[PDB]
């Protein structure tokens, strides 16, 4: 048995939750659901990032404590998460006493090895406020030409590039004071002394052929030294033995990982596990799944922390792409940016699994999802491939012979066909490839369909003395449909769960093996219900208005 730690990137605590994210943490939940289906033992690691300017700034225009205010979003953000049955063992905060240890932990490691060095920079400061202000916070006009109310180093008039520095007539967006230039010290962590064993990392063949292709972009750029520490006013760690200085977020941001796995065992009473899966000498299994934007960030500056600091590095670093509405990048005009939360007022989990799952697979390409396409795919192929497999079928079951499976397959070749293909499914669930996984299982499917129309059991059971023959055709129908959920599962839980309740029995990888014979099943409502485009409407309008 395996012992893996899966992570989905930390969702910054000053946002809600929306269908791009929903593409990562699903993702990770069907590969999660899949590893623990063959026995692993899995542990499936989230939090929320909640440190820096952004959220201090944000939680004071509130008027509320940055600890109230990351508290409701962490709520929020779980709340959400829970509604898609992204099935965590523990979700916790970069804002914990787990997290401040082990950034303080890894830190003074990183400096008793002379991995942090001491730099002076000069950054536009707001007097008036007293802070030094980040890009964002600094607006003005712009240089080349001319357009007023600019924000950060670009405009959005011309297009035109540049230092905030160069913007005239800067105004701090906090207090709308002239901000001026201030020095500071710095502390830096030396990534470039990691050159040459991130190389080795990225020719070793383990991350996806597109991401070691950008990482030799970055080498060939070159590395640089990343600054590490913020001055006060910060909502973050304080820096030890340095008054007024703050560990920057993505310094503390990834410990988050690590923070959410020792606050895990520290609530199980578990004194081993973590030194087990943390160490170098580690036999367990880490992986990230992440986005193409922090990409650099995971695959450099991390595992080269990591090294630093005598812990253990990635096993290895899954990278999925961009999510599009109708193929473009979502758009709030158009309503096709989704909130988590607005999708489940239109639509079920399990259909936006499907369909992300349909189209995923072990590239970084980005992923569209086609409002109308979802529609005509959800009805198509779980509405009347699947489930039509179990609602065909049961209600002759029920009916006509007390709810009791025959005693022996009807057509034992075809049944082997369908668990003979565990095999290529399971190892396409393993290698991400979901796509492929979702072809094969819905080709099983037409093929299943095929031989319950071949049986035309519509016929058969107006015909006198066809019972047998009905029960023995329906009961087959039944047990295709156990091993397709069960092929499934990892991809709608709620659907399985019904499924499992139709059938009386939880459904396992190996159980497919031992089909259902001379077994009870019980009567099921509606099993999945066609959806439409005056939904998909309805959820663009609502967006629109939010
Ligand atoms: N908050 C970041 C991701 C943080 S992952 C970490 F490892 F850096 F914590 C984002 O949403 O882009
Ligand atoms: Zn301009």
């Amino acid at each position: 048995a395996k012992k893996i730690l899966v992570t989905c990137a930390l969702p910054y605590a000053n946002g809600s939750i929306h269908l791009g994210h929903m593409l990562e943490h699903i993702q990770a939940d069907v590969w999660v659901r899949y590893q623990r289906m063959r026995g692993h033992e899995v542990n499936f690691i989230c939090a929320d990032d909640a440190h820096g300017t952004p959220i201090m700034l944000k939680a004071q225009q509130l008027g509320i404590t940055p600890e109230q205010m990351i508290g409701e979003m962490s709520q929020e953000h779980q709340t959400d998460f829970a509604g898609f049955n992204i099935s965590y063992d523990n979700y916790h905060s970069t804002h914990s006493e787990e997290n401040r240890q082990l950034s303080e932990l890894i830190y003074s490691r990183l400096k008793e090895n002379g991995f942090i060095k001491n730099r002076t920079i000069s950054q536009l400061y707001d007097p008036e406020k007293g802070m030094f202000l980040p890009d964002r916070f600094v607006k003005g006009t712009c240089p080349k030409c001319k357009s007023p109310d600019q924000y950060g180093d670009n405009c959005e008039v011309c297009g035109a590039t540049y230092s905030p520095t160069e913007l005239i007539e800067p105004k701090s967006v906090v207090s709308g004071a002239t901000p001026v230039m201030r020095d500071s010290e710095h502390f830096f962590f030396d990534l470039p002394s990691f050159s040459e064993m991130l190389q080795a990392w990225t020719r070793s063949g383990a991350l996806q052929e597109q991401v070691a292709n950008k990482m030799q972009e970055w080498f060939e750029s070159g590395l640089q030294q990343w600054d590490i520490s913020r001055d006060a006013p910060y909502f973050g760690f304080e820096i030890p033995n340095a008054p007024g200085k703050y560990f920057y977020v993505w310094l503390d941001a990834p410990i988050g990982y690590m923070g959410s796995f020792k606050n895990l065992c520290d609530k199980r009473g578990d004194s081993v596990s973590f030194d087990e899966y943390w160490k170098k000498d580690s036999t367990a299994e880490l992986y990230h799944f992440i986005g193409k934007d922090i990409v650099y960030f995971h695959s450099l500056f991390w595992p080269a922390m990591l090294e630093g600091s005598n812990f253990r590095k990635p096993s290895n670093l899954f990278v999925h792409g961009y999510v599009t509405v109708n193929g473009a990048k979502m758009s709030k005009s158009r309503g096709t940016f989704i909130k988590a939360s607005t999708w489940l007022n239109h639509f079920d989990a399990d259909s936006l699994r499907y369909y992300y799952t349909a189209k995923l697979s072990s590239r970084i390409d980005d992923i569209d999802l086609n409002l109308e396409d979802f529609v005509q795919r959800v009805n198509a192929d779980i509405v009347n491939k699947v489930v039509n497999l179990a609602s065909r079928n049961a209600g002759f079951i029920n009916k006509r012979f007390d709810g009791v499976l025959a005693s022996e397959l009807a057509d034992p070749q075809l049944y082997k066909t369908f668990t003979d293909a565990a095999e290529v499914i399971g190892e396409a669930w393993e290698s991400r490839e979901f796509g492929k996984a979702v072809r094969e299982i819905m080709a099983l499917a037409d093929l299943a369909n095929r031989y319950v129309d071949e049986q035309a059991p519509w016929v058969v059971a107006k015909q006198e003395g066809r019972d047998a023959d009905l029960q023995a055709i329906c009961s087959m129908g039944i047990n295709l449909f156990r091993v397709l959920m069960t092929y499934l599962k990892p991809v709608l839980p709620k659907l399985t769960e019904r499924a499992e309740a139709f059938l009386n029995t939880e459904l396992t990888w190996d159980g497919i093996q031992q089909p259902l014979l001379g077994h009870k099943v019980n009567p099921f409502k509606a099993l999945y219900n066609r959806i439409d485009m005056r939904q998909v409407e309805a959820l663009v309008e609502a967006s629109k208005e939010e």
